[PDB]
């Protein structure tokens, strides 16, 4: 609680490929870990302009910034200064798949995020490779402890330019680098917004608000 201050910055580096197109992204963000809010400014540094929808990348750029009530152990804040790692699978309803691995650490008073991403099997005709998505609907991640780690599962939904939707299921495992106290089951409500971007999405800003609450599930 002297480690995680009420205002904290972070730096993120992502390396990945989607349908074999390789790219890199570098960004910096800031927020209020106890209030559950944060912003990030991302820049594509290789592989730009991306030939696919920014939205499949936006959820990978920070769960030290989730507001927790006092009776739910904040495992990810407790993992610092060593930090934690996470691995995620996103299965989309048209067969697209994204797998992500991430390492979070704290260096010189800022969080450092390193992300690796592989998106595969997206249809050339689908909304991801045709850039038809329009942001994620607000969602809720169901959290539970298992095998010494914190797991989260959620149904997610992208809005589309044609007024329709495009659904996905997310599975994530979060593991502290030292044994710290795990919570029971609970829900994390999340709203993730793209607050501005340039025309080809090589420069993007995001905002996220996340808060944990007891199930059953408002």
């Amino acid at each position: 609680m002297a480690i995680i201050k009420e205002f904290m910055r972070f730096k993120v580096h992502m390396e990945g490929s989607v349908n074999g197109h390789e790219f890199e992204i570098e960004g910096e963000g800031e927020g209020r870990p106890y209030e559950g809010t944060q912003t990030a400014k991302l820049k594509v540094t290789k592989g730009g302009p991306l030939p696919f929808a920014w939205d499949i990348l936006s959820p990978q750029f920070s769960k030290a910034y989730v507001k927790h009530p006092a009776d739910i152990p904040d495992y990810l804040k407790l993992s610092f200064p060593e930090g934690f790692k996470w691995e995620r699978v996103m299965n989309f309803e048209d067969g697209g798949v994204v797998t992500v691995t991430q390492d979070s650490s704290l260096q010189d008073g800022e969080f450092i995020y390193k992300v690796k991403l592989r998106g595969t099997n997206f249809p050339s005709d689908g909304p991801v490779m045709q850039k038809k998505t329009m942001g994620w609907v607000a969602s809720s991640e169901r959290m539970y402890p298992e095998d010494g780690a914190l797991k989260g599962e959620s149904k997610q939904r992208l809005k589309l330019k044609d007024g329709g939707h495009y659904d996905a299921e997310f599975w994530t495992t979060y593991k502290a680098k030292k044994p710290v106290q795990l919570p029971g089951a609970y829900n994390v409500n999340i709203k993730l917004d793209i607050t501005s971007h340039n025309e080809d999405y090589t420069i993007v800003e995001q905002y996220e608000r996340a808060e944990g609450r007891h199930s059953t599930g408002g």
